[PDB]
């Protein structure tokens, strides 16, 4: 049998980037709780000592910026500047345009809303896990979360917030259908402590971490670990390091699989089409693996400012389909609604007080079963032969 | 003949994400013109009247960088209040962990330096254009150029430095072959001043951009316009509208064909895998094309912190290979030498003066002909059969 070797990546919750992700979609959801039509650009970024949230709000709600980054901080476990920032301590700069909304006398509806920018975005989905996602990514993200959950719980209480993950697969191509065959190579690298040892380090992330979530049958006695390869990692998040909102938008989505449009997610209101445009697509393309129409497809809409309907669609099989990609195109078409101000209400995107966003700027937007992540559930489709 | 449609997009130089990139660019420039050895991570973000430059560097140069973001800005245009930022009065916070190199008595070489950071990194090529890039990316990227040159070179004087591009090509696919057949849409939103009327706005934009740009084999009587849709376009750049470096890795790259690993380019010295990675693996997909092993090729290398040689490789033709592609991803291996320190050595990357990353931080990375583009110069690969 012929293979390939195909790479995934995942960050945990303490790094920089993905902390900037976590503030500015904390920022959203506070903002949603209050205000469902809130018009929100929030971006964050950090270094040593350091947040800054900035961008533009319109919003009727009242929102404390400063404590929203203190309590995600806080809560993700910067508690310190040991840790690699303290929330109760570090410089917090806010620099968000806040506006009430317009006032006006006298003088539209969700159908004819134009997207708020230009853009395209891809969705993507394959029968090679339950929650249709590429493996790579899946034991990936999976493992940056495990490192999250035995830190808090106190199993591995050595750890700290930071650290990456790294899932090499080897694949089977059978007809354009991706088959899982074995992991080839783990890496971890994660932030600790000072009181643990490199192989009290390499055992407990063996025992309490890799054999907990991948799979047996996919380890044996060829499959690589690196473990902390480039030795100690005590120091971790902003500390030396500098964060942004939207620099780990592969890890977002689908980890090297389908495509990429360019648009990042976090800190952007939910009629954003680089955000809802990008849900919906991947509620088409996991509607069309999971209704059997195909094993893995792509799926691409593109969108101009203040104008309604897409630009363009198309649908990729990978040669999967059990019927032409034409005719999967013209039913995508006819059962999902692509406009704007449609997607939005569709996906039920506005709903506050969950934390829906805060959710999903950890560990992935697809791929999880939360009754919030309304795109992950499969539309029902009508094809036939 | 059944076709599809593929949409990519560009955003101009007076982009606000893109501001950053330059700005991260120029900064790196600048320290490489006098320390090749530097090492920099520069961070760039704006918002209205200000912008901020972050990160870490190490070297021995003597960087200005209050006046590498004052020039950047100005040499783009940003002139005034009105075109969107002042370059002269705005607020720079200059915000860098700056470091000498490190002072040592006693106690290695490029082929085993490990790795700066773990990550993958995905290289493309298409026969379709004379540049092996895809269409769609390339008439969107040269729409973008087109209207920053006749914008400077007083052709249209009505313009602004911040726009946006758009281009939706219809395709047929041969057998995994990329066959352009027709622009299908064209969208600019281009940034303006007062004086101009929406009719001669839209006028210039056919005669002086479009009709130059794109050849007249793909434009047809059914091709969509749109052309400023939303309205008028006067305020731009950072005014009411945040900017990050790292935020159009796509527009970066291949425009949504290949693939992306996540990793950003701008700000980040050439030693950095997420650079010198994605380089190389251009450098190798488009010597698999040029060579005619293929039609099309896609190529991922991935890493891990400490470890000098690639986690992994893989190749795909997409069915276009005229041997195996095990067969070509055996030449590849062969032919290019992946870690990292001789990469950076091989792309001759820390050679200075040239403005060669200032030049890569607008319009696109690939697809240039440029002498400093050193990882678009085709390597002679051996094959047969
Ligand atoms: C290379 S430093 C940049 C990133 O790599 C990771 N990192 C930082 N320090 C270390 C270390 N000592 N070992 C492994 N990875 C690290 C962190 O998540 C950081 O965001
Ligand atoms: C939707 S505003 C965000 C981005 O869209 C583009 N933009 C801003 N204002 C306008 C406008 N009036 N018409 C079209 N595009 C715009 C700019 O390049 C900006 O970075
Ligand atoms: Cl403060
Ligand atoms: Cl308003
Ligand atoms: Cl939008
Ligand atoms: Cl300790
Ligand atoms: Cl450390
Ligand atoms: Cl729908
Ligand atoms: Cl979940
Ligand atoms: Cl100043
Ligand atoms: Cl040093
Ligand atoms: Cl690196
Ligand atoms: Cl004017
Ligand atoms: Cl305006
Ligand atoms: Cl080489
Ligand atoms: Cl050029
Ligand atoms: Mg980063
Ligand atoms: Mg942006």
């Amino acid at each position: 049998m012929e293979t390939f070797l195909f790479t995934s990546e995942s960050v945990n919750e303490g790094h920089p980037d993905k902390l900037c992700d976590q503030i500015s979609d904390a920022v959203l959801d506070a903002c949603l709780e209050q205000d469902p039509d809130s018009k929100v650009a929030c971006e964050t970024c950090t270094k040593t000592n350091m947040v800054m949230v900035f961008g533009e709000i319109t919003t009727k709600a009242t929102v404390d910026y400063e404590k929203i980054v203190r309590d995600t901080c806080r809560a993700i476990g910067f508690v310190s500047d040991d840790v690699g920032l303290d929330a109760d301590k570090c410089k917090v700069l806010v620099n968000i345009e806040q506006q009430s909304p317009d006032i006006a006398q006298g003088v539209k509806c969700p159908e004819e809303i134009g997207a708020g920018d230009q853009g395209h975005m891809f969705g993507y989905a394959t029968d090679e896990t339950p929650e249709l996602m590429p493996l790579s990514h899946v034991l990936a993200t999976k493992l940056g979360a495990r490192l999250t959950e035995v830190r808090k719980n106190g199993t591995c209480a050595w750890l700290r917030p930071d650290g990456k993950t790294q899932v090499t697969v080897e694949y089977y191509n059978d007809k354009g259908a991706m088959v899982p065959i074995r992991v080839h190579t783990v890496l971890i690298s994660t932030q600790h402590d000072e009181t643990v040892t490199n192989d009290e380090i390499a055992r407990d992330l063996k025992e309490h971490v890799i054999k907990p979530v991948i799979p047996e049958k996919y380890l044996d006695e060829k499959t690589i670990f690196h473990l902390n390869p480039s030795g100690r990692f005590v120091i971790g998040g902003p500390h030396g390091d500098a964060g942004l909102t939207g620099r780990k938008i592969i890890i977002d989505t689908y980890g090297g699989w389908g495509a990429h449009g360019g648009g990042a997610f976090s800190g952007k209101d939910p009629t954003k089409v680089d955000r809802s445009g990008a849900y919906i697509v991947r509620q088409a393309a996991k509607s069309v693996v999971a209704n059997g129409m195909a094993r893995r497809a792509l799926v691409q809409v593109s969108y101009a400012i203040g104008v309604p309907e897409p630009l363009s669609v198309f649908v990729d099989t990978y040669e999967t389909g059990l019927i032409p990609d034409k005719e999967i195109l013209k039913i995508v078409k006819e059962s999902f609604d692509f406009r704007p101000g449609m997607m939005t209400i569709n996906l039920d995107l506005k709903r506050g007080g969950n934390g829906r966003f805060l959710k999903t700027a950890a560990y992935g937007h697809f791929g999880r079963d939360d009754p919030d992540f309304t795109w992950e559930v499969v539309k029902p489709l009508k094809w036939d032969k």
